[PDB]
Order: C-alpha cells, then sequence, then structure tokens
C-alpha cells in the first residue's frame, strides 16, 4: 500500500527487489551485476510498474545518506546528498549488502510463506525472515495521499537491545525502554533538539521533533571567526541549502556573512561560512538555524501494515510484533532442522547396519551385476530404505578405517542428542526466546557501529 | 618483438597475440561475436602494450576479405572495403575467430607449443602457434623490421597443402617439380599475373619481381562502339584512387580517346566501365592504361621470415620444409602428451584391478587399519602399489564393486593398453607421424578449399 510490513519493514517493491537479487545470485560474496538485470527481472516477475519506480527504489536502498544501514551494495554513481540523481541502470552495478544477507537468512529453511505473483506464473515471499529488526532500524519515509508513514532510522545496536529488553520483560514501560533506545539516529548525523518530541512519538505513535545540523565555530589567532557545518538535518539538500543561505545574504536578510564556500569532499562534509571580524558569529549561526533548513522539523508517524491493515503503533508495539515474527521464524526453522537432522540420522543408522554386517554386505554387492540389483538386494536382506541402500553404495572405501567408523558413531549419537534437543526447542517457548537472543547478539556484534546523531537535552 | 612472421605459423607477434587472446577468452568460431573493445583490451593489458590503434587495426586487417586470402577473424559491423574506407571505431564492432583459425589453434592445449613470459612477467603467451595449416604461405606477409622488409604474397590453400605433402613424400623435390603443384601466387583480389618467369625467379631465389594486372576486356556495342570493362584489379590497389587517377590522366589529356567513366560495381561485384570513341582502338588505349596507371603494377616478392628468431631469406622449398618440420614436431609433442595422459590413467586402473582382484584381503586390511594414512602404507607395502594407486583404491565408492562396474574398468583398461601401444608406435616410427600430417592436412583441404582466383597468363 506503500506502507511497510511491521515484521520485515519493507514496502512491496523493496521486498521484491531483494528477493530477486537473492534469486539471481546477486549476494554479498558474489560479484556485482548490472542494475538493468535486477530491475527487468523484478518488473517482469514480481512488480510490474516500470524502470522508473523500480530502479529508483533499488537505488534508494544503496544510498548511505538515505539508509542508516544500506541494504543494496552499489558500485558506480548512485547519486548524492547534493541532489544529483543516479546514473542510468545500464551504467550501474548492484548486489546485496552484507547486512541484508541477514534480512534473507533462513528463507530456504521454510520460515516464510510464498504467494503467487501478479500473473500467477512465479512465486514471491509475503514476508522475509528478517533476522535483524529492519523497520525500526532503517525506517519508512513513504508519504502517500490516504496514509503517509514517516518512521525515522535508529542505531541498530539500540533497537536490538530494546527487542531483547522486551523479550526478558514483556511488561516494560515506554520510558524504561527509552533508556535503551534514547531516540532516532540519522544516516546523516545531526543533533536532535528535544527529548520531549521523541517521548511523545514513542508513547503515542505520532509526534514531532527538531533535527539540527552540526556547526562549530573555528576562530583564527586574530579572532576572526568562521562557521563550519559538517552535518545537516536528515534529507536536506546540501546544494539547495547553500543556494538558500547565499540567497538570504544577497537579499540582505542576514547581515554579517562575507563568503559562503562549500569545501566538502571525500574526507567528509565541510560547508564554510565567513563572518566579518566585527559580528557575533553565534547570533548569525542562530538566525541561520531559524531561517534556513540548517535546522528543520521532522514529523514522526509510526504507521505500518499489521496483518494487511494500516495501523499506527507505539514503540513497544513495533518491538513486540517484530519479536512475534522472530518466534514464528525460529520455531519453523527449527521444524526444518528437525526434519533435516532426523533424515541424516536415518542414513547414519543405515551406514551402521552396513558397517556391522560389512562382510555380508560386501559379498552381496560384488555378487550383484547391477547397482539396482544390489540395492533391492540390500533392501531385502537388511531391512533398509532405498535411501539407506544408495547411501551404502556411495560410501568410499576409506570410510572403513577405524577412526572413520568411530567418526560415524560419534556423528550419529551427536545427531540423536540434536533431534531430541530440537524437539524440546519446539515444545518450550523459553528455548526459542533464547535462540533469538543468541542470534540477535551475534548480529549486533557483527554489524554494530557507533551512534551518529547526538540527542541534546 | 620483431615485426616479421615466424616461418612456422606466419604471424607477426601482434597477430599471434590477438589470436591467442581471443581463443583464451572463448571468442571462438561457434560462440557469439564479442565487442571488439574487449578483445583489444585484453591484448593491450596482457600481451602487446602498444596502443589500441596498432592492435585494433591489426585485428581489422585479419578480417578483411580483400587483404587476407583466408580471413582469420570473423568480424561484424563495418570492417571497411577495398574503396579505402577504414573500419569504424572499436566501440562499434564485434568480432570472433573465423572457422579457419580454429585450425591455427588446434592442439595448443596439448603441450605442442612452448610458452614464454609476457612484457611484465605476469602472464604467459605462446611463442608460436601449432598452426595446423601452412599460414605463412597461404595468407602472405608484409612489413618492415630491423631494416629488412618482407613481402610474401597469398596462395591457394589447395596448392600449398598439395606441395607440403609433395615435400613430405619426396624430400628431394625440386623447385620446378614443385611448381607444377603451386603455379604461383593467388591474391584475394582476383586478376592477372603475367610472367611464369617472374614467379619462377621468386620461388627459386627468395627475391623476385612479379607483374600483376587488372582483368580488363574490350566489349562491343551494337553501334560498333567500344568499351573496356574492368572486373578485377591488382592486389592492394585502391579502386577509388584509380578512378581518380584515370580521371586526371584523361583530363590533363595525357591519354586520349576516352569518352565516359562509370563505376558499376555493386553487390554483383566490380564492373568499371570506360567508353571509347570509334576513332580510337580500345586495345592500344588499354595498353597505354596498363602502362600509365595502376591497372598493371609491380609486386616485389621477398620470402623473408624468422628461422629460430633470425631473419632469413628462404626459397619456396625451404618454406615448405620448415613448415613440415614444425608440424612433425607438433604431432610428436602431442602424441607424447596423449601418451603421458594414457599411461597415467592406465596406472590408476592397474591399481583398481589389483584391488578388485584380491578384494577381501584389501577390505580387511583397510578395516584393520586405523587411519587412511595407515591403510595407504598398508596397501603400498602389501601389494606393491603407488601412493597414487593406493589413494585411488581408498577413494573407490562401493558400487564400483558391482559386476557391471568391474567390467567397465576392465574395458577402459583394455582400450587404454591398446592406446598406449598405438601411441608408442607413432612415436617410434616417423612414417606414421608423416601419415598423421597427410591425413589431417587433407581433411583440412577437404573442408576449407576454394577455387583459384588469380589466373596465371603466359
Ligand atoms: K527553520
Ligand atoms: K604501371
Amino acid at each position: 500500500r506503500a506502507l511497510p510490513d511491521v515484521r520485515d519493514g519493507l514496502k512491496p517493491v523493496h521486498r521484491r527487489i531483494l528477493y530477486a537479487m537473492n534469486d539471481l545470485g546477486m549476494t554479498s560474496d558474489k560479484p556485482y551485476k548490472k542494475s538493468a538485470r535486477i530491475v527487468g527481472e523484478v518488473i517482469g516477475k514480481y512488480h510490474p510498474h516500470g524502470d522508473s519506480a523500480v530502479y529508483e527504489s533499488m537505488v534508494r536502498m544503496a544510498q548511505d545518506f538515505n539508509y542508516r544501514y544500506m541494504l543494496v551494495d552499489g558500485h558506480g554513481n548512485f547519486g548524492s546528498v547534493d541532489g544529483d540523481s543516479a546514473a542510468a541502470m545500464r551504467y550501474t552495478e548492484a548486489r546485496m549488502s552484507k547486512i541484508s544477507m541477514e534480512i534473507l537468512r533462513d528463507i530456504t529453511k521454510d520460515t516464510i510463506d510464498y504467494q503467487d505473483n501478479y500473473d500467477g506464473s512465479e512465486r514471491e515471499p509475503v514476508v522475509m525472515p528478517s533476522r535483524f529488526p529492519n523497520l525500526l532500524v532503517n525506517g519508512a519515509a513513504g508519504i502517500a495521499v490516504g496514509m503517509a508513514t514517516n518512521i525515522p532510522p535508529h542505531q541498530l545496536g539500540e533497537i536490538i537491545d530494546g527487542v531483547l529488553a522486551v523479550s526478558e520483560n514483556p511488561d516494560i514501560t515506554i520510558p524504561e525502554l527509552m533508556e535503551v533506545i534514547p531516540g532516532p539516529d540519522f544516516p546523516t548525523a545531526g543533533q536532535i533538539l528535544g527529548r520531549s518530541g521523541i517521548r511523545k512519538a514513542y508513547e503515542s505513535g505520532r509526534g514531532s521533533i527538531t533535527i539540527r545540523a552540526k556547526a562549530e565555530i573555528e576562530q583564527t589567532s586574530s579572532g576572526k571567526e568562521r562557521i563550519i557545518v559538517t552535518e545537516l538535518p536528515y534529507q536536506v539538500n546540501k546544494a539547495k541549502l547553500i543556494e538558500k543561505i547565499a540567497d538570504l545574504v544577497r537579499d540582505k536578510k542576514i547581515e554579517g556573512i562575507t563568503d559562503l564556500r562549500d569545501e566538502s569532499d571525500r574526507t567528509g562534509m565541510r560547508i564554510v561560512i565567513e563572518i566579518r571580524r566585527d559580528a557575533n558569529a553565534n547570533v548569525i549561526l542562530n538566525n541561520l538555524y531559524k531561517q534556513t533548513a540548517l535546522q528543520t522539523s521532522f514529523g514522526i508517524n509510526l504507521l505500518a501494515l499489521v496483518d494487511g491493515q494500516p495501523k499506527v503503533l507505539t514503540l513497544k508495539q513495533c518491538l513486540e510484533h517484530y519479536l512475534d515474527h522472530q518466534k514464528v521464524v525460529i520455531r519453523r526453522r527449527t521444524a526444518y532442522e528437525l526434519r533435516k537432522a532426523e533424515a541424516r540420522a536415518h542414513i547414519l543408522e543405515g551406514l551402521r547396519v552396513a558397517l556391522d554386517h560389512l562382510d555380508a554386505v560386501i559379498s552381496l554387492i560384488r555378487n550383484s551385476q547391477t547397482a539396482e540389483i544390489a540395492r533391492t538386494g540390500l533392501i531385502e536382506q537388511f531391512s533398509l530404505t532405498e535411501k539407506q541402500a544408495q547411501a551404502i553404495l556411495d560410501m568410499r572405501l576409506q570410510r572403513l578405517t577405524g577412526l572413520e567408523r568411530e567418526k560415524i558413531e560419534e556423528e550419529y549419537q551427536s545427531l540423536v542428542k540434536l533431534i531430541a534437543e530440537l524437539k524440546d526447542i519446539l515444545a518450550n517457548e523459553y528455548k526459542v526466546l533464547e535462540i533469538i537472543r543468541e542470534e540477535l547478539t551475534e548480529i549486533k556484534e557483527r554489524f554494530n557501529d557507533e551512534r551518529r546523531t547526538e540527542i541534546v537535552t
């Protein structure tokens, strides 16, 4: 509906793009492939809306200034903070980022339900396993005519610790939670102005906050002062802001600005505003803050798709729905692991029946004209599956060494303890909760960076 | 290195690098055309760092029907024409190997040719192709290096092969005996060679001059009007600039009697029509033309190539001989490699036959062994096997023990003993090797041969 699912935090388009990229092998390890490919694939098979929408969607997940943790690894010009747009899809290259690899984890293991695509030809997921909490981390900035969400990004470490927090204490209160998730954290750092707007948004669902650029004031040995901006409010166009300020000084609305020069580069942003040796830098800085987009309003609205219905939600509610999602995902995946494991244990019993009547099995195979004849032979003389028989036949002779037979019994017994343990994990919810904690902690310790936005009190 | 062809495969270095690079990247005769830029890039980065100009124009020349007697490169796009228009930029053309150059590369995988390091010791390029048909005589060579200039003209594939076999059978064959087989050159642009004498000097000595001539014949209108029609022109002569030259020659009034000049050349081929007023004999005018323009030209033959990396001027028979020595070397190395392979696989099979033969004992030895290491030294000492064979026995899946599989092993081993036999014999008996070369070369002739285009008038 434009609105993201609460469980994986993806609009239709993003979920499709990702799924295709992962179908077409465009993963984090594998090399890049031309955008045009992932786009046309998606257009044809899952999301029929045009190079326009699909490409721009893909691109947006590649942009470090739009995503707190970019899902799409992009190579080439995927546009910039100054507003220039990306190069044509014939000229770019793309793949899944290391982190989105987590969004797709365990999708093979029967953890999500698939549905038919537009024409009934293929299949797409209805939700990704989404092994780290994507909605709160990366956001939702989609504004449409009926319902327009606007969920700001958050430091990944924070959100994880908060989901864990709600795990251990289901009746946490919004403020107790806020000591873990102190507020948003923009891919372009800033300063958020008040704790109040944040609190209002997390408790209620909707509410407004003030984001603000990071500007210091360097001072020369002769006491001349320069203002230097190194960060801007999430989603302000640097180029348009510079033209704006330049414009005000030209109109004579701000008095005391000498030159305004952009010195940003590979080493980072650096807008430099010069001030007459007379005027008070500070003041000028505040009148900039008030006049331009060096400081702006961000309107939070926590609206998303809860079971196919647009719902506004509180911080605790988002956390909880995500955690329910992980519970299904983990229970199911462990169903899968139980199946797998039981099956391999079956084969192992076979190889043990064999290793235990080795001589007779050997005489029987060597007195068998065909492999087929031998299989039906093993079946009938030892009470085995085709599965097991063919497993015997595929056994290299060095699997008959002492230490290898020991490694078989080792593995089999070990797999017995696993079938039983998995069975239990199905049966007891606390074990499943533990799995989520362990796995989320791995993800935190692998993908966690420092917090970019300093929230001022 | 040196801008001269190697006697064995007949390529300048640059050509040999373009072909090696192409075959290496899978731009073969079957597989789809690739962007020129890709092949030129690979060549410049890897083997021949001397500009996309030289490399791509080299690649272009090998693709033109009118320069190469038997085009080595299958091109696609605008590779030009005999009108002097150059090929279009490498961003605009695609290319691949031609069906005939697949023969230039045959057997290169099988240790038939040595490699050397490339210009920065990061890659390896061959020093010489296998060259399974005589490319130096067939396609020719031209160009200067270390002062000397080489100018070998193209030939008919049928003729050169028939000669190579001729030298194979009769190693004492003489240049006029040899000539009854190879009449003379055969240019891609068809037409006339005038002297049997010129050709003879050229083949017998190494250097010689030959006289090439346009194929012009005098037609007759029902009005008693005459008109010469040129359907063929001499090798390397520019059609455009000759129409030009004749325009000026008649315009300055250097030659008179000429009435009209039209280039009716089209899809059907060349038809240059020149009109004559009834006052003048078209024959005498034709002769003035041969004399004054490029309707008749001098071709300077000089059979200069690289024998062991040294420029030498060879006589026809020495060329044929040097090519035949190369191919003899090649078949010897190839069948040596095939034998290395064979002997190896048959070794392993000998191992497996030993194991199946005493099956029980081997099984029990393995299972009374603690490690694969322990088992390996076990079998080795017990049955006199190699590590290679022992390992191979340990790697044997159990279904290999079925009857049908033991039968398959015995069959492959059989086949293989037969093949090591035949191989060792080909090696020891040079007449067998010569036989191979005759068979293979005659298959190539059977598959690629065409009609002589240049008529040797006497
Ligand atoms: K403002
Ligand atoms: K002349």
